[PDB]
């Protein structure tokens, strides 16, 4: 048996990661709004097995007028890792970033404590995740919320641009050619205020527009599912993708360097 408890499924490659599916058959149930205390409904994607253990949950929160339909494509594309994943709707559309960070909140303590589901997730290794005004909810929720074990806010907005106290690890995802929440002034600032003490990254995606994350993205897909594993279920054969180095190679069973170069 793995060391690590909370390994779930094959050993990852490129490959698998890219691909439309993950290994694990995916169910679906929802939630209506009405049951939904403290947030507006939702949809959950969650393994179909439970043979290999507990899961972790991911709350995903979409933007400014915008509904679930929007971050839908993530919940079947993460879930089919190892996850189960809540895509919420807001009390209202016109909800701004630290509502909703508090109904991330609500939608996971609604998965761990009354939803259907709740005994395929480990409670402890929880994370959020959002775009636009949802991603600046997902660092507000990682600011006042330290015991997530991952956030990874996609194309943020927020007007607050001082994120020096999350303490959870965060993967931003910007868009290049974003001109509603630029990257200069929203992503950016945000990723070089977190503290460097802090497991981060920053990933802008090449020639994209703020509207990337509301379809099928490869790299989106990949990275997030890679910051997802390494950090909710501590599994780290998935440094590989995010700090890749020539050691990666089975060939070869030592690197150093002094790059970059
Ligand atoms: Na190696």
């Amino acid at each position: 048996m793995a060391a690590n408890p909370y390994e779930r499924g094959p050993d990852p490659t490129d490959s698998s990661l890219e691909a439309s599916s993950g290994p694990f058959s995916v169910s679906e149930t929802s939630v209506s709004r009405l049951s939904a205390s403290g947030f507006g409904g939702g949809t959950i994607y969650y393994p179909t097995t439970t043979s290999e253990g507990t899961y972790g949950a991911v709350a995903i929160s979409p933007g400014y007028t915008a509904t679930q339909s929007s971050i839908a494509w993530l919940g079947p594309r993460l879930a089919s890792h190892g996850f189960v994943v809540i895509t919420i709707d807001t009390n209202t559309t016109f909800d701004q970033p630290d509502s909703r960070a508090r109904q991330l909140m609500a939608a996971l303590n609604y998965l761990v404590n009354r939803s259907s589901v709740r005994s395929r997730i480990d409670s402890s290794r929880l994370a959020v995740m959002g775009h636009s005004m949802g991603g600046g909810g997902t660092l507000r929720a990682a600011e006042d919320n330290p015991s997530l074990k991952a956030a990874i806010p996609l194309t943020p907005w927020h007007t607050n641009k001082n994120w020096s106290s999350v303490r959870v690890p965060t993967l931003i995802i910007g868009a290049e050619n974003d001109t509603i929440a630029p990257v200069s002034s929203h992503a950016k600032p945000f990723y070089n205020s977190l503290p460097s003490s802090t497991p981060k990254a920053y990933l802008e995606l090449n020639g994209a527009s703020h509207f990337a994350p509301n379809s099928s993205n490869t790299t989106i897909g990949k990275y997030s599912i890679a910051w997802l594993k390494r950090f909710v279920d501590n599994d780290t054969r998935y440094s590989q993708f995010l700090c890749p180095a020539p050691h990666d190679d089975s060939a070869i069973s030592e690197y150093r360097s002094t790059c970059p170069y």
